[PDB]
């Protein structure tokens, strides 16, 4: 089989350091006491360099063959806008990029921008910018002239996969659609990314290519909230229309941003499953003071059919953070293999559609496991009551506003 890695939401905090006063352990805790801080982080902190390095070192030494890597954004830490600048955002993205290029000199990597990959965060523009030009320079080892040109103009590109003839990655800037982006209010096609996307998918159709979509913020609804799409509804609906129309050319969709392990299945209006969607959890374990749950750090690997690119499996790895901070050594380890955790043949939409139908049945053992894996096994005693379960299952199965509302009405 072929394989590729997916990492996301690294969120390096360069200030992390163990010290007696736990309000000074990390600037990303914003003056709150780090809860139980160790060398690999704290649930109230973003990622120490040591954690990010241990993730990439695990990947390097895993014994897993992989022909490329996708990397879907958010490298600066969660600190207030005035504590960052354009220069600091670039410096952190540069550090992450150079860590990857130093450790994996021969591995093509396909990055996407996250909402924090800009100063101020979330305000990614629809014209060229310092950050777009800087990441064009940084990612030039992996990208050709046309990809570099679109990246500098609007933060998006497509690129052939050198090691996989007939495969093309489309890296969208979905931060252009993200609610907090005040640079794009009421634009029908910001940075002309929809037109471009349609043009690109058309060319892949006629060049007999398969396409993997990557982006930071995903399509669909947030599974912990009621009727809250991850990007603005207008843009979610327009993007999903493109994806449905081209669902025979797109062989997978891969997102980050939510810092959780989630599945979605894009269907049409009449319940026919069309395309599979995978949201990967973060390397950072950070959470706010009030939140009950967070994720363990995660990285994941996809297996696909050579020369075909049908998705065959997904292996999710994780770092048990409490364990690693208690002994001072990481033990990145397999959390689950999707086919064998869920007893499904593969990652095709039919397989995942049937699995979600299983999730919806009462006391489903599969949904209980899924919900535990949602937080990357942070809390094995975590409960999802009927309202919580309806929100998760409806967001998994229904990406568009109409079918999602239908789903909630019936549940
Ligand atoms: C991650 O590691 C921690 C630490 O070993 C595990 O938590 C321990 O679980 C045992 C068994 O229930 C408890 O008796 C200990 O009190 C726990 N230790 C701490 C420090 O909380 C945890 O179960 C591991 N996570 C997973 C998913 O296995
Ligand atoms: C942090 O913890 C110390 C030790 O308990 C305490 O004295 C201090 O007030 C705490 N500060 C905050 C902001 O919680
Ligand atoms: C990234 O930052 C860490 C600490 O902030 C430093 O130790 C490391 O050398 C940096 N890496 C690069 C490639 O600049
Ligand atoms: C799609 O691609 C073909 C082949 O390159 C081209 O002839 C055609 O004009 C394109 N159609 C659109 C709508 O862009
Ligand atoms: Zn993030
Ligand atoms: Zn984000």
């Amino acid at each position: 089989v072929g394989q590729f890695w997916h990492v996301t939401d690294l969120h390096l905090d360069p200030t992390y350091h163990i010290t007696d006063d736990r309000t000074k352990v990390c600037a990303s805790s914003k003056g709150a006491n780090a809860s139980n801080p160790g060398p690999f982080g704290d649930v109230l902190c973003d990622s120490p360099y040591q954690l990010i390095l241990s993730a990439f070192d695990f990947i390097k030494n895993s014994g897993q063959e992989a022909s490329f890597m996708i990397w879907t954004g958010d490298s600066p830490p969660h600190v207030p806008v005035p504590e960052l600048s354009t220069g600091t955002v670039i410096k952190v993205i540069t550090n992450m990029t150079m860590t990857v290029q130093n450790l994996f000199p021969n591995l093509q990597v396909f990055p996407a921008l996250g909402n924090h990959d800009y100063w101020p965060q979330d305000q990614l523009p629809i014209v060229t910018s310092k950050v777009y030009s800087a990441v064009a320079d940084l990612w030039k080892p992996w990208l050709g002239e046309e990809a570099i040109s679109t990246l500098k103009k609007g933060g998006f590109y497509s690129q052939k996969v050198a090691s996989n003839p007939g495969l093309r990655i489309i890296s969208l800037n979905t931060n252009l659609y993200y609610g907090p982006n005040i640079m794009t209010l009421n634009k029908t096609d910001p940075a002309n990314q929809f037109e471009w996307l349609e043009n690109t998918l058309n060319s892949s159709l006629w060049n007999k290519e398969k396409v993997y979509i990557i982006a930071h913020v995903p399509v669909g609804y947030l599974p912990y909230a009621t009727d809250t799409p991850a990007i603005r509804q207008y843009y979610n609906e327009k993007l999903l229309d493109i994806f449905r129309r081209y669902s025979s050319v797109i062989a997978g969709q891969f997102y980050g941003h939510t810092h959780r392990d989630s599945l979605m299945v894009l269907s049409d209006k009449n319940g026919n499953p069309l395309n599979s969607v995978f949201v990967a959890p973060a390397v950072t374990p950070v959470k706010g003071v009030l939140q009950k749950e967070t994720n363990n750090p995660g990285v994941r690997l996809f297996q696909y059919k050579p020369g075909d690119y049908t998705l065959l499996d997904m292996v999710q790895y994780y770092l048990n953070l409490t364990e690693a901070n208690l002994k001072g050594e990481s033990n990145w380890t397999l959390e689950y293999v999707l086919t064998q955790a869920y007893s499904v043949a593969d990652l095709q939409p039919k397989s995942l559609y049937a699995l979600v139908q299983q999730f919806a049945t009462k006391d489903s053992k599969q949904f209980l496991k899924y919900y535990h894996y949602y937080f990357v096994s942070y809390d094995s005693s975590a409960t999802c009551d009927q309202h919580c379960k309806t929100l998760q299952v409806c967001a998994i199965m229904n990406l568009d506003s109409m079918s999602y509302d239908d789903c909630l009405k019936q549940h």
